[PDB]
């Protein structure tokens, strides 16, 4: 009736989630032992994950979004020597990678989200240095054309972007060695950042959800701990709030809405890499590693 989540079989860090067909996604990453070009997904109704079609090469610090439907993978950084990196569109119903020549890149840790038909990829930082990036641009998929955006105000990498009211909130992040709690929010109408409330909590690697037509940030950073806080932003009133606290410390995780639930998912805890998964409740305001198990005959589950 009730059951601790299924981890993942790979540990994953620096990971790109998403959400497709009420399913969590969890593309590559890395841990102590290597770099992953596997990508898992997990079906909270049978408690099972299983793999998709891998990525054509090993992939971490990197980001992904969803554009009209379908996963697009920009950035990132290997083992093998080998600074270019394809980009990679994942048909959901073949089941399998499209190379995107277009987004060929070394940018590692850059915001990559979409908008408007558009897939803006933000900040970053080419795969060896520390120091942020301002830079902005917007790739259209249908076109292939890239435009110019207006560049950020500071500049990071390593920091949560997402999508919410036709904006683009990028979030937290690190300057150098510093950790952010400034928040920028772009407005594609007139093209420009604007500094928003600060977090209370700087972070870097921190992850984001949008529900409820709210923010969430979860986890990071915060230049001592790989930390556990989550703190919700209501744009309506400008101000964020904390929340409850995730179960395990997880910076440069997976977050993602998968249904009209929060799922956080792998991470580094500041000793270990992790697997393992959890997810929050937003009445209750906490997080469990535990699922309700789905029985169907009499008692029959999908755990047989």
């Amino acid at each position: 009736i009730e059951k601790p989540m299924s981890p993942m079989q790979y540990a994953r860090s620096g990971l790109g989630t998403a959400e497709m067909n009420g399913k969590l996604i969890a593309a590559g990453g890395y841990n102590r032992e290597e770099c992953l070009r596997t990508v898992e997904c997990y079906n909270p109704h049978t408690d099972h994950w299983s793999f998709l079609a891998p990525m054509r090469t090993p992939r971490a610090r990197f980001q992904m979004a969803v554009l009209m439907g379908q996963l697009y993978v920009v950035g990132g950084s290997n083992g093998h020597s080998d600074d270019l990196s394809c980009g990679e569109m994942y048909d959901s119903n073949i089941d399998d990678w499209i190379p995107v020549p277009e987004l060929r890149t070394n940018r590692c840790n850059a915001g990559v989200c979409a908008l408007n038909g558009k897939l803006y990829i933000v900040g970053g930082s080419d795969p060896y240095g520390q120091k942020g990036l301002k830079n902005c641009d917007v790739f259209d998929p249908v076109t292939k054309l890239w435009t110019s955006c207006a560049p950020l105000n500071i500049r990071r990498h390593q920091s949560a972007v997402c999508e919410l009211g036709g904006y683009l909130y990028i979030i937290g992040g690190a300057e150098s060695w510093n950790c952010l709690n400034t928040v920028e929010r772009y407005n594609p109408e007139n093209n420009t950042w604007t500094l928003i409330a600060p977090m209370n909590v700087a972070r870097r690697g921190a992850g984001v959800a949008v529900l409820n037509g709210k923010l969430f940030v979860c986890g990071g950073f915060d230049g001592s701990h790989a930390i556990s806080c989550v703190e919700m932003y209501d744009p309506t009133r400008n101000e964020w709030k904390m929340m409850g606290n995730m179960t395990s410390p997880r910076s440069n995780a997976g977050i993602a809405t998968v249904g009209n639930t929060i799922y956080a998912v792998g991470g580094f805890d500041g000793n270990e890499f992790l697997n393992t998964v959890e997810v929050y409740n937003l009445e209750s305001n906490e997080w469990s590693p535990y699922t309700k198990i789905f029985q169907f005959l009499e008692h029959h589950h999908h755990h047989h």
